[PDB]
């Protein structure tokens, strides 16, 4: 997701 690097 964001502001995720999943």
């Amino acid at each position: 997701a964001f502001p995720i690097p999943x």
